[PDB]
């Protein structure tokens, strides 16, 4: 199998991970000094949030120069040196190719807003790089994604005197992909970084490339054609590199971003369908949704691989769930109106689960058992907290907490002088939660994560095997098998907060002796009926092999 | 039933709990301000460590005035107010009556070491308050209890020119209970405090009162008869008051300290027999030794109630276990030779269990479900650690950690200036393990202890009911029932570090459904055979009720 099927991804922001020069802002030298950490955690691949020059009105997803490194973060030679030292430690590295849009402050748009004609008479090449309208009347059949800041997907530019289109901030005008000169430019943006050694791209907001009147302007076929073109390029010109879709849609729509095998698109897609159901199942102590949503996922092509994740740098999205489910999830997980944003909840993993470690562990054993490659949001392995006094999703992006010293080890600058301020509240602050402490605690959450990644690493079934739900007879107990090679694993997870009993249907496994993946603790051999009784305490997870 | 059969006890030392005036030493004004915390924790009786005038050569167990308050700790009026404020909250308060010995700085011993006759010529009333010998020959049978420090229980006195007896430090001369004027004085001391309102006493070192040649000078008949006289005193003059005994002996000799319904002695004794066997059971993953020592305990009288604990201000003592048993506790639990003191281990509960919460929760639920009244050591409810850089068991007595402020909130004094210096290492120090953090943390070990004493309080079978083990068919799992009034409880606990299976023998409960005490989750009904399949994760505890 390909390398990315086996990997554990780890998602960090250069700017909030480690500061190297005391300016209060994370940078590449700082990241480079921390690399042994990620090596020894069990991480295989760094996913870096955007590092490009940018005015940071969406924290770097408003790219202003696809071919550089933001001054805050180091120089291009810094990047080159970090990329060298990552590969010297067996870490693959992938970027963010922000394809749908650029900053208002990108040269292309500053040039596009001059008009169709230049003041001499000749055409303005760059005007048609972007999406203009004289009235802004087009595409009304579309939803606004940033509901808490934007009123229209059309904004009037003062200079061009007409309306430009954007699915996100008006800082971030949409690029016009019916212009093949623009498709050129981002093949060329990709080649620039692929030639430097980068192993792949998270591609940003792929469902929103092409708009069309009288459609939802999401997931359209021509969008997939643009994306097949990217895969065609990378397969020919840089074999073995990764393409990783951020497609946040319903499951029938998400499987499309893989593509047939005769004409492929991405290699991997995030499993946005299950992420909200993991949390919902917890509060309801009912796993039905998990199995039904895993149910609506087709078989995917040979080269395909899901990226399973719990949280990340954006809010917990709720835009692809039922009106009912969404209401439930706010009631269970956003008690304060301050916790809500944009059809979503902006909290880090540990506070969503009340800092209860039995629950955090439970959800992480599922992340690593469900089929795919698991990606970890930085700091979620020491149990970091949110800071909601910060605006718009910055609250979950606070600086990494390395030790109990100045700014938690993030900078020698004072927390006031940090890009976002290091958390110091009595529960989740760097005085209580930091890596130093958990390296010297025999029992810490950092240690526990590393151990389960070893344990996952020691059974290739978890990364490569099939999935089959077995029926338990009690919706608080979710159970499934994963088979690959001789291995057949059995994973039983109790989503309720008191003891539960189930009656696992294991008729296909009569004769087999289940034992524990930690020290092969023996269980009764499955016999006759196939119907196996089990009892489980609070949030327990049995990880088991079915000999022979 | 009497109050002490229902109480939760909390052990603490006034000197290391709360400083009031920032002089570095804890004091009764500071303790009074924290009674809200103790009441809210669900504690019922405070047990205080000795608070008398003294030179603290054994943290005040070497007493130099029975009817004063050590000035480190306040005035006798500060003590009255504390006592008034504790009762005003429905809290009992018991003291420590050090009976066997007095400081060498006690007025008595200063007088007694002057000889059997004064200079003027009349007899010295005080000389016989202590046990003198001219040779040191006598009582050659006895063992030294402070094995690391004293070579001889006899010590020459420079001034009296003859040897004096001490079972503990040389600076703690033994009182002589063959003089009835000593029994007189300690009845009067005992009265002094009971007249002020104290709800009883822990009597210290009871086995070693009277010494007789040709015996071990422990547990003697004449030591019990002195003690029957104490019970008789409080029985008559102060009905209600608890007598409580520290008797660190094998089970048959421990049970003598209650002393039949005909002429009673103590209302309560520390269950020293089970404690080593709980720790040893956890590391063998084999609970047999817990059942064996509950068996060898004979039934105690009607007024009697065990005192169950895990840790306390002394070392985890091993003086009363096998050579093999002791070798296993030393190997499993004392990797540094330094952690050994006086046949036993000087470490706090959280270090002993590798700071592992699943394990701390395990033992504590066992503390709460075994018959007896449970006593908690101060700060093991937040998971405090130890400081081996202090001498002679003081490592487990560092100041309480209230918050992350100046000395963990124990004082405005710098930690260099505290009586003992607050713990500050990266795992257990007060920047990470403190009460502020855990009152604010939804899922803290403190909140856990409270929510888990409330469960205990909600079921009088825990306090009063019987005890019956059941057979589980797997020595890793420890099950018992407890029955009182309607209620039959069923407590199943896994002592292994990975999932275990067992077949519980529930034959006399067929037709009956076990249900969960938390959130009333019912399990499969016990049927036909009675043989109940169960599975259990890492250090699980099932607290169940049996309908109907
Ligand atoms: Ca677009
Ligand atoms: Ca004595
Ligand atoms: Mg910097
Ligand atoms: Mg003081």
């Amino acid at each position: 199998p390909e390398w990315y099927k086996s990997a554990v991804f780890y998602e960090l922001s250069v700017r909030t991970f480690q500061d190297g020069n005391g300016d209060g802002k994370g940078d590449f030298p700082g990241l480079t000094s921390r690399l042994d950490y990620l090596k020894n955690l069990g991480v295989d691949c760094l996913w870096l949030l955007p590092w490009f020059p940018s005015p940071l009105r969406d924290d770097g997803y408003d790219v202003a120069d696809y071919r550089g490194i933001h001054p805050d973060l180091g120089t291009l030679d810094d990047f080159k040196v970090f990329l060298r030292e990552a590969h010297a430690r067996g870490l693959w590295v992938i970027g963010d190719l922000v394809t749908n849009h650029t900053s208002s402050d990108h040269p292309w748009f500053q040039a596009a807003r001059r008009g169709p004609t230049l003041p001499d008479g000749s055409p303005n090449e760059y005007h048609d790089y972007y999406v203009w309208s004289d009235e802004g009347k087009e595409y009304a059949d579309t939803r606004i994604i940033f509901t808490d800041t934007e009123v229209s997907n059309w904004t009037l530019d003062e200079q061009a005197g007409k309306y430009y289109w954007h699915r996100f901030f008006a800082s971030q005008p949409d690029l016009n992909y019916d212009n093949p000169k623009v498709v050129e430019e981002l093949h060329g943006a990709a080649r620039f970084w692929l030639d430097l050694g980068l192993d792949g791209f998270r591609v940003d907001a792929v469902p929103y490339l092409i708009e069309r009147e009288g459609t939802s302007c999401e997931n359209l076929p021509e969008t997939h054609e643009i994306l097949k073109g990217f895969r065609a390029m990378v397969d020919r010109e840089y074999p073995g590199r990764l393409l990783l879709a951020e497609a946040e849609q319903w499951p029938e729509e998400v499987v499309e971003y893989f593509g047939t095998e005769a004409e492929p698109e991405f290699h991997m897609c995030f499993n946005f369908p299950v992420m909200p159901r993991l949390y919902m199942s917890l509060k309801r102590e009912d796993t039905s949704s998990i199995r039904e949503i895993m149910g609506r996922l087709p078989k995917i092509p040979s080269f395909g691989q899901w990226c399973i994740f719990l949280r990340n740098h954006d809010e917990l999205t709720l835009e692809m769930v039922t009106d009912d489910e969404r209401a439930f999830m706010y009631a269970a997980y956003a008690p304060d109106a301050r916790m809500k944003i944009n059809v979503g909840i902006r909290r880090r993993l540990a506070p969503l689960l009340d800092n209860d470690r039995r629950r955090i562990e439970l959800l992480n054993t599922v992340l690593l058992a469900l089929p795919g490659s698991p990606v970890l949001y930085y700091g979620d392995e020491i149990g970091m907290g949110d800071d909601l006094g910060l605006p718009d999703r910055n609250g979950v992006r606070t600086p990494m907490q390395w030790n109990a010293g100045t700014s938690g080890g993030f900078s020698t600058a004072q927390p006031s002088d940090c890009f976002f301020p290091p958390i110091q509240d009595p529960v989740y602050g760097f005085g209580r939660v930091n890596v130093q402490s958990q390296l010297q605690d025999p029992s810490s959450l950092l240690k526990w994560t590393a151990r389960q990644l070893e344990l996952r690493r020691a059974h290739p079934a978890f990364a490569h095997g099939d999935l089959t739900f077995i029926e338990t007879g009690n919706p608080a107990i979710l159970a499934f098998t994963r088979q690959y090679d001789g291995e057949t694993l059995l994973i039983v997870s109790n989503f309720a907060g008191n003891a539960q009993a189930g009656l696992l249907d294991l008729a296909p496994f009569v004769g087999r002796a289940p034992v524990t993946l930690s020290g092969a603790s023996p269980l009764p051999v499955v016999t006759g009926n196939g119907q196996y009784p089990v009892v489980m305490g609070k949030y327990d997870y049995y990880w088991l092999r079915l000999n022979s």
